[PDB]
């Protein structure tokens, strides 16, 4: 037992970070076969952050420009193109450590690991999630840019987030690796706010049923909600609505613990309406909302990849 | 900027695990270069649990009587001998994927990375902190033993930690890969249990330097405090004694933020004489002390390994 946030391990994608250079802008990118994926903004200048032409700016450079690291090796770039925000540079190398893989744009909600990497070598390994309001609250310094953001499955890596920018609250935006940012964010230095987040509810709930797998039980009751009127007191939270569907996901949770998801919603309720009273619950006296029911069911049970 | 729990890329220790069956048991080793290193609990039996005499075990036992499968491969040893409470299993051929490494024990109140691992393929990487008690606080379900925890330094693994076992609280108990128990405690299913833990005060003020570096700073004041008299509401909270030598590692991250070790320590005293009131430090609720001098300086400047 014991409940911890925890990443994917992260060989799979170490093995593809590499250090992309132009100009006076060093970022990382990622290898995958013959093509290096990094954020476009590594073509713009001090002065040209600000309201930037891209497509100008692009057709001003040649393969040479680029400068591309991987480890202690020139990659040779041998043609380039711009896909959205994200710039995909071939180069004369298939990279032989390249996993299997696919490209994955996520729902708000959803959780994955952050290899943060500097001059194309990993820093660490963290967990995230996208919040509803499409930022990240992540660990980002200046030279982070084209980390990646990723989930395991069996052996098949798929990469979901490539790290762009930090916003003035210090949190992060980027896009998917097809190059669209998450959110109404763009990658142009011109005011961008955030605006309102909201707690992910169902993953509140996947957490309350982990903490019941481990042993805590001092939250639980006897009472019951129904779906409305729990969902009457989550807006008032500040909680996004729960739906059936989050009600469906949350099956195999309720049935493993014996504890009915709306009976689960009533703790949850009394937990919003009186606070924890001096109480911790797996280790936090917040209610944490960055674990799916799918994190939940993974590390209660044990799942595995080669 | 932004600050999370952070683990080492784990792609390192990846390329070690393997899979060590004999008789009904199955847990996890370690391969570097010919040896694998595993819990030598794996010798016994479901009733040998009970107050084994591993010497004995031991010498019953054959070469072929352990099974190691490194991914899809039969690993033949050839040798096998214990060193405290592991087993080296020597194996017919060299792990190609050794790194760089070093065993290392660790004092209480240092942190390190552990790769959690079942039927010798990895499942999940988490942050973790010897506690001055000597448990760990992880994540371990059965089949996890020999997972190990570890640090990075440049190119260098210092490998730490070998998983052994679970404390009727929930928390976990191991050896360093010497096979040397932290703490007090035996493999032998006998009374054992960790004793009163206490909170590891040096990493908390880290932690709250951390919270500064990244602009939360609700909590500082105008006060200082003498050692002595911080010491002396230290002890009220349980937590453990400040050192000057604590104080003189605190000394880099005081000269980044222009706040004196001991203005700190007036904080952490208001702060736990107060409580937080309703409010939250780097997203915690709690005051977090699994963060050391060394972590914080780390995560807040960027460095790497290959
Ligand atoms: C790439 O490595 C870097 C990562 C930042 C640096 C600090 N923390 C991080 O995550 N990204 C950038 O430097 C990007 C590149 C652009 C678009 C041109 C600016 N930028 C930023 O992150 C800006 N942020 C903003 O300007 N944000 C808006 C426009 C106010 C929303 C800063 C942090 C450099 C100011
Ligand atoms: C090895 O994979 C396993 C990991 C445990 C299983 C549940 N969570 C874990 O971390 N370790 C064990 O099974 C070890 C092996 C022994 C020494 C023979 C027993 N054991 C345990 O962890 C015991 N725990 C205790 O018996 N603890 C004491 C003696 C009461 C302190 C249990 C968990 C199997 C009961």
């Amino acid at each position: 037992s014991g409940f911890r946030k925890m990443a994917f391990p992260s060989g799979k994608v170490e093995g593809c970070m590499v250090q992309v250079t132009c100009g006076t802008t060093t970022l990382n990118g990622l290898w995958l076969d013959d093509v290096v994926y990094c954020p476009r903004h590594v073509i713009c200048t001090s002065e040209d952050m600000l309201n930037p032409n891209y497509e100008d700016l692009l057709i001003r450079k040649s393969n040479h420009n680029f400068l591309v690291q991987a480890g202690n090796v020139q990659l040779r770039v041998i043609g380039h193109s711009m896909q959205n925000c994200v710039l995909k540079l071939k180069v004369d190398t298939a990279n032989p450590k390249t996993p299997k893989y696919k490209f994955v744009r996520i729902q708000p909600g959803q959780t994955f690991s952050v290899l943060a990497c500097y001059n194309g070598s990993p820093s660490g390994v963290y967990q995230c999630a996208m919040r509803p309001n499409f930022t990240i609250k992540g660990s980002f310094l200046n030279g982070s840019c084209g980390s990646v953001g990723f989930n395991i499955d069996y052996d098949c890596v798929s990469f979901c987030y490539m790290h762009h920018m930090e916003l003035p609250t210090g949190v992060h935006a980027g896009t998917d690796l097809a190059g669209n940012f998450y959110g109404p964010f763009v990658d142009r230095q011109t005011a961008q706010a955030a605006g309102t987040d909201t707690t992910i509810t169902v993953n509140v709930l996947a957490w309350l049923y982990a903490a019941v797998i481990n042993g805590d039980r001092w939250f639980l009751n006897r009472f019951t909600t129904t779906l409305n009127d729990f969902n009457l007191v989550a807006m008032k939270y500040n909680y996004e609505p729960l739906t059936q569907d989050h009600v469906d996901i949350l099956g195999p949770l309720s049935a493993q613990t014996g504890i009915a998801v709306l009976d689960m919603c009533a703790s949850l309720k009394e937990l919003l309406q009186n606070g924890m009273n001096g109480r911790t619950i797996l280790g936090s006296a917040l209610l944490e909302d960055e674990f799916t029911p799918f994190d939940v069911v993974r590390q209660c049970s044990g799942v595995t990849f080669q």
